[PDB]
């Protein structure tokens, strides 16, 4: 009755780190993907997101070395996603009064737009987690910390000083 | 002495749903930045790798559709990175003998560059995630597993058939 032959082969059992980085991207991509689509009437990526997040909390005006030092994402991908907020009215660039140096600050437009987006992306996360309970997401969080402390020394040897972000 | 009006601001302080968005976000950065190095002989992604070992898990051999209702990503990502990996040498792509089906396979190189890379990859993540015990990771892949599993239904109505991965 059941088929011969054709049960899983050995490349579906793995070890349980590898196995740890699937679930973390699958986690990744489904979350970002129905967040995405929630916040599209605001135009805006969860990358474009965390920029204006990280320039409300350097006081919507910064550099972009500040920046790159306090958030994950690679300097070329930053400034590319800088440049693109720039074309769109969110940030505003002017030349220091230092030669070369740029500083970057957030339009009013983009401030009343993390206003909005804000108060959206608390309630699609807040829906999205509801099924893992407190002490589950508090582990979480915890765990995640310590591999996040212990991987990005790896690569990255005193470029960043990421936000410290707090919760209650 | 300490300087004043010059603390961290409201917006440092996070729901716990977003920050473990943040946690999450940057733990898959830190860990493919350094992951991605070491694969770099190989010339391998993430993508790339998950996409050799989800058609491994399917014998060497299946169609687009098949390849996309297994994985998480995307069907065009999907079909942009499998266009690549033709480019490269590493799927083989014919006409099925069905009009306008394509059957996909991996080459004997990408089979051998799958042997090299599972290898070294197991090794990057073993490493990588030594300072959690197997408790924590055991909870983090449960709790992980129970985040993909409430969220990815909210835009991936029937449409996955996620590989059914297992550790020991």
């Amino acid at each position: 009755l059941e088929v011969l032959f054709q049960g899983p082969n050995e490349f579906e059992t793995l070890e349980l780190e590898h196995l740890l980085w699937v679930n973390i991207t699958q986690v990744k991509h489904s979350i970002e993907r129905a967040w995405t689509r929630e916040l599209k009437s605001l135009n805006l990526s969860t990358e474009k997101f965390a920029i204006l997040h990280e320039l409300m909390c350097l006081g919507g005006e910064s550099t972009p070395h500040t920046l790159a030092r306090r958030i994950v994402f690679e300097p070329h991908s930053v400034s590319a996603i800088v440049s693109r907020m720039e074309k769109d009215g969110l940030i505003i660039k002017t030349k220091d009064l230092k030669k070369h140096m740029v500083r970057i600050k957030l339009s009013e437009k983009a401030i009343d737009t993390f206003y909005q987006a804000l108060e959206i992306s608390n309630r699609v996360y807040k829906q999205m987690m509801a099924s893992i309970t407190r002490e589950e997401k508090v582990e979480l969080s915890k765990t995640l910390t310590k591999l996040r402390n212990h991987t990005l020394p790896l690569t990255h040897k005193h470029t960043k000083t990421l936000t410290p972000f707090k919760y209650i």
